């Protein structure tokens, strides 16, 4: 089952505790006995009325305000609960964080009135399924060299292009879009501008859903605007300051996004130690000999660090302290020691580790992820040499 | 394609590099294109073809002597062309290796001289298949725990039980099968004895192909025995003596499977280089940067490393000296460089590295495999120590 | 000088950080200008006017009782100031971790009243010194196995044998040691006794200081033992029941010891990142570099999360909650990163880093020691795997 | 004592085989009992007498023509060689490496005909001590912006400026200086020149040895010129095309000077087994337990892996062809893992390592050189990941 979580460590309220609690039953009811067909099918059957389950608990928006239905919490509830997720199932949880860390917080935080009282209702309550949409397919890492086009016309911008890799793509019912409204700026961070783009208008529509190494279920597809109108109502922020609305979802997303690792590796060890306890070579469990057990060791203590780091960090964040460099290094450092623990699990399991009847393979592909989206590990390895730069110069 | 390989620091004779440029130019030719649709399909249609293809160069059987129809060359062409083999596809490579060296070699060393002309022409034409089987559901590296049943009647011995994870399982037509005589025997490695089981004898059947993580293509089943009756005839070697038979043939193992992981590699750094020399991010080739530069440079030097210590002790091996410890070292050293590798190869690529149309997730998935078979890298590291320890005692 | 130190993140009062703040400008003004003389010498020669010093600011003893002249904090307190000294210089750190946690602690928590009241007040207020004793040539890491004796005769027992490795050797006014009243004891844990000895008794003598590859300045010696005779009162606990005094001191002594590495690689960091903003090579700083960018995010972040996991473990054990292998973890984990952390910083001084005149080779050794010292790396592993296997048997 | 060599993996001849016999039977027989005496005073007592003894055997100028009294044999001895002696002693090696490759090399390549007749049959013999000056206080890595003023003047050129971190500085008879002949050219690589200055010419002077973290013993010095006059005739190569000369000693050099990390891991596994085989605790010697079987195979694996790449690249080098990228990864690998393998072998010392009775931590201290000297780490991953942009560009 679930081994118990040491929040006396963590030092989590009761109310967090009993948060964790509640999302751990939940998904271990509903979410847990699906992971396995999800990955193998690449579809989440349920995925709306899974939706619809999770606004009715709140999760939905939990840093969103209450009048518009979110429970008004922090952002380390939002990262207990995107690591219940993941813990329960890595594709999931990160449909999860995109719908609601990517768009919900950047409504919250870069809307109108207007545009929050339209939207926020209904992506709380789970009707509507949001989605981010930032990368192209020469512009990965390289954000500020997007190609899209927003042309104005009259009082409706007009976009032409694509966008790629966009997380719960298909099944996006609003979706926040970056494109170049000035082509012709010095800098190019100036052309850049946020729209919400909402489905069904018309030249918005969607390629086929990619196949994917890990995170199968997770509905990855490209968007193609083809002459689609958007009305100048739906615009973030405002016009050509699109930059640093990208830039604050970028470090909000990072730090949320890190509790994806924390639940992949707490999966490994709830497969992998009662396994070491029940297996047994040479006349003894596998788990009595020297070489496992300091096996245990490295990913039981991997796991403690990272969720010290985490959690910490997320507990500095609710108060008002956001650094670049920290939002940058929590998910860093716990991307690499969740791929590490994956690859020990798998090896811990061994033969039945390799086949995929056991999920310590599916635990492997899914933590690859991390090191790659949000920012690949060298991007931000560069962030924090840079914010080091900044002082001392 | 296929980036070049340095023979002079590999020092390789002009015979052992046209071997490797004629093993090269035919799996680019015939296996090169197909390894994608054996990975997704987890078959591969033309094995038989190809593994008479295979015969008429010589391949198959390249140790085995020349009067069987044998190339009679050393272990360090048959680590060559297995190096080329899972370059090409490491599945097809697996299965080449299972063939060849566990069932080939283990006749040509352990085989009467009517044996032998039964069984070896035909396994070196490519006409049959061959495979080893040792390892059970609980006895996987406690090898000396197997649970097999051979007792004798008459003069044909009766076999009850089942064998696991048999590479070309369903598809081989000669079989050779480990099993415990006399289970009362006071070291469980006397009790052990060696058999050859042909496809077709009554009450020897198999199981369904597994669905594993990686390697998919190389067909594993599970051996099922029921009242099946093998003549004595079939014994390799001498009754109650098959412990050596399998010890020396788990050091051959490991000594030509060390050439998987350096194919792997080497097809990790072939797609890898010209891949980072042609994406351009930030207005210049990714290949350009700094990071991208120390990627690189980690993986040719491993890789080299690694060739050049698999090459030597091949070339040892083939004099005469032949050490448990090196043996086990260099699988082990080539297994754990080759996972870094492809997880390196995944990273560098980036956001394409994840889906499946590119092979980096192959490369990685392929790779876990030699950290798990042949026994796995703890009992490497075991099998090394206790070397030591048999000295200054 | 001196980095600062983001307590937002970690989580600390105003009071913690008030303590941090004074601690970090006494010890700059008094201890940092020593650092360099201190590991040239071998010797510090202001052992006890720092003592005192230190016992004015009431950092010695902090965690003692009030009512003896202490401040009555927690660990979290205890490993900042472990932390801040560590920082200002290595030796003098270990030799209060030892003079404090070790002693004071020790007498605090398994002390008579009377011995309490004799010892505490001087040892809090710095006049005497402080050492544990349970390490000898034989028996480090198999503390069980000690070899001292504790024969009982009439009221006074009398000892004779050795101990080694003592920190704080020769300057100890006091001393708790571990000896093995009962020989004959089933169970080897039954026969150790705990007893406070006092410099000057007859028979009890100390070796020659000595030579140290890092930690040089930090008094360590062999106590010799003859025929010396100790009364009754001078018992720690009970007779015969020191295993558990000795296993609690080890817990603690753990914890409390993790916050040196935490000093180290703040040090490191302090002396790298401003050298890496003001050497230049190729026409800029080196610390532009990408590989540079690398190196200073790798230390960050390690430093950043190893100090969240210490001090989230040391505020819950302050709340009561102290279970073994957590207070294993945190010091392996932090000695690993350390050690690491300080051949980064060598790295990147360069040539000028392998010169006695730069402390980064200080910082390496003083590092080196953490993961010997207190238990070595493997024995902490074995702890958590033992703890994991306590549970699911 | 010494562990066997297992030569017939490492492909060597019954000549090379019989050299390296004789080494270490001389080296155990003179260097060896000197090594720690060395290392703690900072000073060889007799440099000189071992060098004539060196000269005896002909190690020294071991590949210079036999017409000088060289051997003449290839890069596989030299390495050779350089590993006993490293072995032996880390300083002494490193001395040596200097004196012979980076000098008695540099004079047989780029030399003419007077220059060799004049100097190459006394440093041949030992009668005199080479040294190589390329580094400079501000241009350590970044050796084309040396500061080194070559002016001319009449018929000699007149010499301004200082060299730093020069080996054998102030015991050297003849020395190889690179200086700027031509500051205003617009390549520096132009402006560079070799010339060969003698001790005892007016204006060149040395400073005081460095004290160093390790390596303590080999003189490290800096060279001062004031208005030195060098005549024509002390010239390497061609005027302004010292460049070429530059880089072909830096190529060798890295080659050559790889042979050190090798002696240091030899020298580390010879201390390491046979004391892991003597102590014992728990009731059994310490190499039985899993954990330290590990460090053993994995420090034998490490070893065996980078003398194998060491020794196939030299037999490479040998036959002519010579590759930067190769020459830079072989010492890379090398020192990375001598680095490791020394860490590793303090730890199995464990309390007896930390003392500096025992040598592992000068085995540390030596081994962290190879990372720094003869260019970075991050020089090499450079020089590596240029050498691939020059293809497929
Ligand atoms: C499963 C999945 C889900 C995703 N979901 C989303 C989503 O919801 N929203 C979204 O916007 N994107 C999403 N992405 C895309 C992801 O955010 C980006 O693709 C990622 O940041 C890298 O994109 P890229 O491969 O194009 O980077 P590339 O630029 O193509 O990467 C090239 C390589 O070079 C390295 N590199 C790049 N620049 C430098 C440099 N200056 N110095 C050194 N090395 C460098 C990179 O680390 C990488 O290894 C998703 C991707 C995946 C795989
Ligand atoms: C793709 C594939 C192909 C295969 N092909 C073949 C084949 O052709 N022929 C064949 O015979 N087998 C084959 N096998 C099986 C393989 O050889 C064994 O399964 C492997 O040696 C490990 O088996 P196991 O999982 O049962 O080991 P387990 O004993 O179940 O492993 C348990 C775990 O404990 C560890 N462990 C075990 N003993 C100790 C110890 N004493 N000390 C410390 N740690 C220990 C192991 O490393 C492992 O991590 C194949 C397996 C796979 C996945
Ligand atoms: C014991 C010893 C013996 C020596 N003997 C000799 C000798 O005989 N002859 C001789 O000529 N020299 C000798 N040296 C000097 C040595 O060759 C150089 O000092 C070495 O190459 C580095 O010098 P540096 O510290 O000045 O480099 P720095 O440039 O000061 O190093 C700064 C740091 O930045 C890094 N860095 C530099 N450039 C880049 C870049 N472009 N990108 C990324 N990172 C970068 C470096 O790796 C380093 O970590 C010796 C040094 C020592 C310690
Ligand atoms: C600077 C310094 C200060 C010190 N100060 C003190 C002090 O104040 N008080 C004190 O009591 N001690 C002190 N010590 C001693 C220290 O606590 C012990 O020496 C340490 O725990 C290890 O001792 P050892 O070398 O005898 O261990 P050993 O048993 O000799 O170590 C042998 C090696 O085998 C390994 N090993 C041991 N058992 C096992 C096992 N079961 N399985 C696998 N591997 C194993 C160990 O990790 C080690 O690598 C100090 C030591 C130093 C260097």
């Amino acid at each position: 089952s679930l081994l118990p979580v040491d929040d006396a460590i963590n030092g989590l309220s009761e109310e967090q505790r009993q948060l964790r609690q509640t999302m751990a039953k939940f998904l271990q009811e509903h979410l847990a006995p699906k992971a396995q067909e999800i990955d193998r099918s690449n579809e989440f059957k349920n995925l709306r009325e899974f939706w619809k389950q999770l606004g009715n608990l709140g999760v939905l928006g939990i840093t969103a305000p209450v009048q518009y239905g979110g429970s008004g919490l922090g952002y380390l509830e939002h990262v207990l609960v995107m690591e219940e997720i993941s813990r329960a199932s890595g594709a999931v949880g990160l449909s999860y964080g995109a719908h609601s860390n990517l768009c919900i917080n950047q409504l919250v935080r870069n809307g109108n009135e207007a545009q929050k009282e339209k939207y926020l209702p209904k992506l709380i309550s789970g009707e509507y399924i949001g989605a981010l949409a930032m990368s192209e397919p020469n512009a990965g890492s390289d954000v500020v060299s997007m190609k899209l086009k927003a042309e104005k016309k009259g009082n409706h911008y007009i976009l032409n292009g694509n966008k790629f890799w966009i997380t719960n793509g298909p099944d996006a019912d609003v979706l926040i879009v970056y494109a170049k409204t000035d082509l012709a700026a010095v800098p190019a961070s100036r052309g850049i501008t946020a729209f919400i783009v909402e489905k069904g208008m018309p030249g918005f529509s969607t390629s086929k859903k990619l196949d994917k190494l890990g995170m199968r279920g997770s509905n990855t597809c490209e968007l193609i605007f083809e002459d689609c109108k958007i009305p100048a109502a739906n615009i973030l922020g405002h016009e050509n300051k699109g930059v640093y609305v990208l830039m604050s979802g970028l470090d909000l997303e990072r730090l949320v996004l890190a509790g994806g690792p924390l639940g992949l590796m707490q999966a490994v060890l709830d497969h992998t130690i009662p396994y070491l306890h029940v297996r047994e070579a040479f006349g003894q469990k596998i788990g009595h000999f020297q070489l496992m057990q300091g096996k245990m060791a490295d990913m039981y203590t991997r796991l403690m660090a990272c969720r010290q780091y985490v959690y910490n960090v997320a507990k500095a964040c609710d108060e008002g302290h956001c650094t670049a460099k920290d939002c940058a290094g929590v998910i860093l450092y716990s991307a690499e020691c969740a791929t590490q623990v994956a690859l020990d699990g798998i090896q811990c399991f061994g033969g039945n580790g390799y086949i995929n009847d056991f999920p310590m393979g599916r635990f492997l592909r899914d933590a690859k992820l991390y090191e790659i989206g949000a920012g690949t590990s060298e991007v931000r390895r560069l962030v924090i040499g840079r914010a080091f730069n900044a002082d001392f110069h």
